[PDB]
């Protein structure tokens, strides 16, 4: 769609997992930033 958002800090971790597949990941103005792998 459009980003990605976040409910929360653990919520974002979900479209992490499943996008970027990778975890270490943050949200910003609602929105889900992933660093990629540790």
């Amino acid at each position: 769609d459009e980003a990605i958002r976040c409910t929360g800090t653990k919520d974002c971790y979900i479209p992490c997992r499943y996008i970027t597949g990778c975890f270490n990941s943050r949200c910003i103005n609602k929105s889900c930033k992933c660093y990629g792998c540790t």
